[PDB]
């Protein structure tokens, strides 16, 4: 029994060395380190093409439908008078009325549908206000049924110019509609062209009530199959990347079970839940889980060539992320070499110290991010969600745009003076802690892990 | 005596195998945390609400009142031409007369109400320049009496045209008028709107009388209750942390009580303040500080959804520093586990050294600010005011932002080049002092404390 | 054999305290480090003529020929409507022909040459589009054949008007023309002016069919001597700079024998090859190998100022590497003194653990790279290429420009939400396991190497 | 005398406790820090005034003469045609005749005076052309003399619209005249008026000769007291200064005669020029160096303010070194206490072995230097000129920038493709050198300078 236990922990050289067993892990795994990688760049074709035909159309839309646009102006883009607000509305609708002689692109109406569209309407313009709205501040009053009322016009492709805008109980104004278009650049990967509806939201946003209306454009794509084209390798090379993953999780499969019964074997020898786990190869779970994920990805992608799906986004991930642990796999060869060994040796002595700092660390974090979040949000560009919030910190804790984040709060020290010198606290109080003395231990933690294993 | 003092200073599980007692305080604090932070997140809302209404407000009146206004243009926004100016000053004014015809918002004169206005009266148009201004540059000489003498139009809402501006004396003109408008977006947050009033100020500044004259708008915002409204739970929350709150504050105050007894028992029993010290929770007393900054908050909060109070800013900070307290508090109950208490066990080890050695460095620091405040400042976009020149010295010490640092200067080669020489010995001395010699001293200092408390 | 071994490994004070040595090779470095630092500034100043000629020209052309160009805008730089599309056209075409009475610079035309020109033409239009190209959105159908069919129109230098686009087959449209100039600026050098033909390539790119058509223009330029010009010491200096690098070179090869020899006698007077290799001064290999370079280089510059060669590019390679490698080779005389030799003695000591260390390292950094570089770039500017993937995971190592990668991806965070959310859990685990754990024994492993030859 | 020296090296508490000796140069100290720093406020206030005059009036002039001048535009700021270069011309010209009626400023003209004006000529056109200039690119031949001719034509104050440019071989056209204004705003600082002179220089360059001709405006201010002018402390503030620091420089030598007087009696009485010195007190050396600065700055101040002097730049740098070492000085005090000396003895203990490092380190970093000046020079906007490539690489070394810095060469990617892999090779091999083994054997020697004085 101690000879066999003693067999089961060497590595592929000494295992050759007693039974001369073939190493055919390590050839699969560089095997498949070549071909998942270049699957992945392969897709990533594909998926640049979808991408990219999404985001051109739609900034050609932003030029053509919204009035005096320019690149860069997202965010600011708005209206501030009645007259500019007719006239960008009325521009939207007339441009969607000229498309096919102003347009570089080739586009096709869509009608009917379905809300907000009546049956042979191409485009909505809604307008949204209070049932009732009676507001008066000369008087200091108001009365007011906050009731949503939504009135559309529906324009057919080739009277919306009568429109009158309730301003003062307005609440925004839409127009929505749906235009087709073809994939054609698919042609240079050597694939069938999809075909493209694109749904346009023109938003027209009074809910702040505030004298300043932004306007924006979104675009939802939907992609679907073409009926019947005419177009005057992939599919085996996918197939090859399933068998290397198939054999390779059957032979660590294999290779999990027999550790499963020596550890059984092992334990019945003995005439704790701990000591049995030392039987089960962890690199082995990341192998298989990394070989379900790339035969997921796999199947994924046949199926979007094979024009079943479209989920781009999914298929990219998945294959991205089995890409990655198929990449770190390979470092299960190099556990077995004291000198190449000093990540993974540190990292198994540092965790449970390192975590149970992080207890103790997280509470303090969250405290910080919430606090910022509601207080310095309304006044800070870099504090408006949580999410935000947390990428701020861990920035500054990391020493990166420090001196913007304090800039940033410089123009309130005129307007709101307290909520300037409580963010001075705030700011130089976090870095202080953060910096010096939690990273500080973080990082002597790690080192005395490290030498601990030193020698 | 010995074993009610060992009792004393047991943890919650230890107290709890000894006399059974409940963990009542613990289960306090989990609560208090996740009702202060609901609450907390609950008034963003509202603040959010207030912030932006007066935000959103302010860019619409720059666009509809500052002539050739853009987003992003405030810092350079000027006039450089006796045509420019006039055609601004008539511009504002033009569009006050015509905002009811042409606003996207709805807003309410204001007339009289004590200076600048006359009664009846709803914009200020004043001039501001020396009473007697001789000035003849071409024989090098002049004859002022800087005393300062206003004169104003006054303009009625629905003669300032004959304006003559005193050119060559002129110290600034100013338009002052008052709008009131409503914040109807506060319905969505299920609330009564609140009546504004905007106070603008539009300044054209010529006290340096150099040919350019920069042009500002500003805005003060009142908030006061509208008169009867109409319109066709937070409450019992606030009250619950109220109580929890108060509940907590009781019981540390009983816990702060015990230690006080059990102090003067052993002081007494002895047949140096310092040693009596050890019996006082400081973690008590940031409960009891905590509890009582969240029933102000609270109670203040009240106040403003009863529209007693309009002071968001002050509510926000007190409920912002009450969540954070809360948070950091639960660490007190990490403090009985050495493996959980690293953070606290080095700080309390390393404060003493490194505030002895904050008494060094600070006065280094304190000298480089004043000096580059003075010499740098009229030169360098980042040293114009001293709180500046604190957070680009310490943005600094932490490596960022120090090409950019060295760039601003780049221009006064050319123009100042004995100044260009002394910021470059200046910034290059102060970084390398404070990176490499300072900041690894202090981290020295913070780690050989942990050292000492490794084991 | 011992003292003459004992003599060979003497410093250059001990081999004078010997036998009266004269340090010729020392102060060679010397006089090598001055001549060639000011041979590579010598050079810098043509380098420099030749490169802002055909920048500044570049920049005039694309404000010459391209409609509504501004400096910045190259990126976003497109046409977006049929009208605007033929307006760009027609006004590159016009800008051509009316170059003799507008330009500030004095060009040639250049006719006939080969393709894309037939003879006598000085510019081609040329439209490309596909042999078939019905396209039928409307019916979700459409006859492709993708072979590109070219259309080109001539114009003589002083028809095209007529141009008739294909929209909604096109795949681009080009126009190729070349012109000539005199960079007479190298006059203020003491050079005679060369000759240069720029070939100027105008591309409205339609590869994306998206209704967004980008503008880009680019030229070559090609450098030629002029047919007997007249114009109303640096030979002498490249010639003292070869025969210092020769003299260096002969030393130091005479040097590489002896201890060839002595390594040749100690072996055989030993009744493995790296005691062997200890006889091997590396340093005087880096002095060959930059004394090579050196005089490369400079026969270079002497053929380009000859004006038979043009390749400023990999001359300035040339010298600079040798300027870097004459200054480092210096070090070699401080290698004798422990105190000054700190650097090189650690790098010694730590060279093959980090090299194992980066063994592991790679395969993870790699597989980051590539799964970056598929899965994001489509979203985020900064994953473009894989040479910048590379350069912005490199860059967060450091701490540098983290924020602003989180915020590229804020976009997508309602567009993309599983993307954003993957990315999320992309960068923090890429920097916490790069930052925290891999430089921290990075770090670690050259610290301790120092250690060792601490005394 | 063992009594007198342990008494010499005594502290202030313990000469105090030995002869009662009050610590008059403790107190001139602290006063020292309050009045200098005062003192240094107080002419910042008039140095702002300066500057602000200067800058603001040069902006001003920017946006009057250059026809089309935005802010932000100066380094981009062109004519690309002929039409464009004659209208900025006459445009310059025009508002120099009609400043008068235009300008917001009071300005008066300057006639005659010297070159290049002729005696009643306010503004000089010149254009400067080569004497003998024929072109001719077509036939790839040129004939030049290039001797510099200058013609100018001159303008009297309220022909040159005849101008014909020589394109083909222009150098250079200027214009040059003189404005007189009167700085107005020092009256708010209770200050009288300076008569400023601008002398103003428009510069459009045809250096290049490549069909691009930047435009520049750049002016010279000279300051002059006025004629007898007529207005309807800090000179006892100065003098005051001047007495502290008076007393104190008698102090501190008095005390270094006192140790050079016990330095000559120890040596006698020892029956190395490097025991002597122990017996100078370096830090009263610091203090006579700041007391000889301080007063030649305030005596510099003195006469600014009498008018004497205009060298604001010079004076705000003698004040402001004087302000950092005063405050730099009050650590002599702190010395004699272990705790509060750290910074102090870890800077002598690890000076020695810190500098034998930087022998090393420069002549590699210098190498850098040059290598990348004129290899990236003429591509990077970061590496222009050697200040500047210094500044970048020394960022880089702190982890600053880093990305930007890689970002800049991507545009060459496609163009110059050899220069970007030689760069992207220069940037990796410069950043792990001197991050990773450099930076980090720089911070082990200053660590272990304080590792051996822990205790
Ligand atoms: C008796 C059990 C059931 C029958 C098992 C039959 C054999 C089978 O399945 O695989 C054997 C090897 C496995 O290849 P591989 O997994 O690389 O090899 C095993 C591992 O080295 C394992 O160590 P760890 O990796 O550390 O767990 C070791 O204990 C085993 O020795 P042992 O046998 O003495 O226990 C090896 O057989 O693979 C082939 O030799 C070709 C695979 C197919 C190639 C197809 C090409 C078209
Ligand atoms: C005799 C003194 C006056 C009368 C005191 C009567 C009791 C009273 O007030 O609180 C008792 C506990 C306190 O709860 P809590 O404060 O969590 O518990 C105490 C702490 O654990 C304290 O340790 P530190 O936290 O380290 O200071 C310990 O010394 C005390 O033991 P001791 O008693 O032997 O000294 C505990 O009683 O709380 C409840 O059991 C429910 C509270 C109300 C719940 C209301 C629900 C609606
Ligand atoms: C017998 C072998 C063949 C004949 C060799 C004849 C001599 C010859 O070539 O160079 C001698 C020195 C070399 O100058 P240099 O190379 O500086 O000097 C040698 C090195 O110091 C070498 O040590 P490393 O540098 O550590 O390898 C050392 O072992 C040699 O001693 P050794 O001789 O006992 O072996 C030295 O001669 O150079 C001149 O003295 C002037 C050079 C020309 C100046 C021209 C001015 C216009
Ligand atoms: C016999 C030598 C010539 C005559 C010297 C006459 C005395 C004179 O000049 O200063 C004495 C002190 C000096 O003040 P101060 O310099 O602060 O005091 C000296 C220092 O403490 C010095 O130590 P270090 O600072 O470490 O070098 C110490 O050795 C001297 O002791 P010693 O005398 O036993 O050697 C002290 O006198 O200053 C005043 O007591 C008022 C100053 C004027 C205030 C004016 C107010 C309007
Ligand atoms: C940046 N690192 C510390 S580095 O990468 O290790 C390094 C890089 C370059 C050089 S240098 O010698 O070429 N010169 C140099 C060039 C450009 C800027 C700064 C310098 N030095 C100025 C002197 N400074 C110094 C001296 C004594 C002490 Cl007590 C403390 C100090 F900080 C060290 C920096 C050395 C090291």
């Amino acid at each position: 029994l101690r000879r066999r236990l003693k067999y089961f922990f060497m590595s592929p050289c000494d295992k050759f060395r007693a039974k001369g067993r073939k190493p055919c892990k390590l050839m699969l795994q560089v095997v498949k380190i070549l071909v998942v990688t270049v699957q992945l760049i392969l897709f990533g074709l594909s998926n640049q093409l979808a991408v990219t035909f999404r985001e051109e159309n739609t900034i050609a839309f932003r030029h053509l439908f919204l009035l005096g646009y320019s690149d860069g102006a997202d965010d600011t883009f708005a209206a501030y008078t009645r007259e500019q607000l007719y006239q960008a509305i009325f521009h939207a609708v007339d441009q969607y009325l000229a498309l096919p002689d102003v347009s570089l692109g080739r586009y096709a109406y869509v009608r009917g549908g379905g809300d907000p569209w009546t049956n042979g309407s191409g485009l909505a313009l809604c307008q949204r206000y209070y049932h009732r709205g009676h507001v008066d501040p000369a008087n200091d009053t108001f009365d007011i049924d906050p009731m949503v009322v939504t009135d559309c016009i529906q324009v057919d492709p080739p009277s919306y110019k009568n429109l009158t805008l309730k301003f003062h109980k307005l609440v925004n104004v839409t127009i929505h509609f749906r235009l087709k278009t073809i994939n054609l650049q698919s042609l240079i990967n050597n694939e069938i062209p999809d075909c493209y509806t694109f749904s346009v939201l023109i938003t027209f946003d009074n809910k702040a009530h505030s004298g300043r209306i932004p306007i924006s454009l979104e675009t939802q794509a939907h992609i679907q199959e073409c009926k019947h084209p005419s177009v005057f390798f992939r599919l085996l090379f996918d197939v090859v990347v399933i068998l290397t993953c198939s054999l390779s999780f059957l032979l660590c499969a294999r290779s999990l079970l027999r550790g499963f019964l020596l550890q059984n074997e092992f334990v019945g020898f003995m005439w704790s839940l701990w000591e049995r786990l030392e039987f089960v190869n962890g690199w082995y779970i990341l192998l298989v889980t990394s070989d379900v994920l790339t035969i997921s990805g796999t199947i994924m992608k046949i199926g979007i060539e094979a024009k079943n799906l479209a989920s781009y986004d999914v298929c990219s991930i998945l294959l991205g992320t089995s890409t990655l642990l198929v990449w770190v796999g390979v470092i299960r060869y190099l556990t077995f070499f004291h000198n190449y060994n000093i990540l993974i040796a540190t990292l198994r002595v540092a965790l449970p110290s390192v975590m149970r700092f992080c207890c103790c660390v997280a509470v303090i974090y969250l405290g910080y991010c919430f606090c910022g979040w509601i207080v310095l949000g309304p006044y800070h560009v870099k504090f408006r969600s949580l999410s935000m919030v947390s990428e701020c910190l861990f920035s500054l804790i990391n020493g990166d745009d420090m001196f913007v984040t304090f800039a940033a709060m410089q123009a309130q020290q005129g307007r709101s003076s307290l909520v300037w010198l409580f963010s001075q606290l705030y700011l130089y109080s976090f870095i202080s802690l953060f910096i010096y003395m939690v990273l500080s231990l973080f990082i002597a933690l790690i080192t005395g892990a490290y030498d601990t294993i030193k020698h």
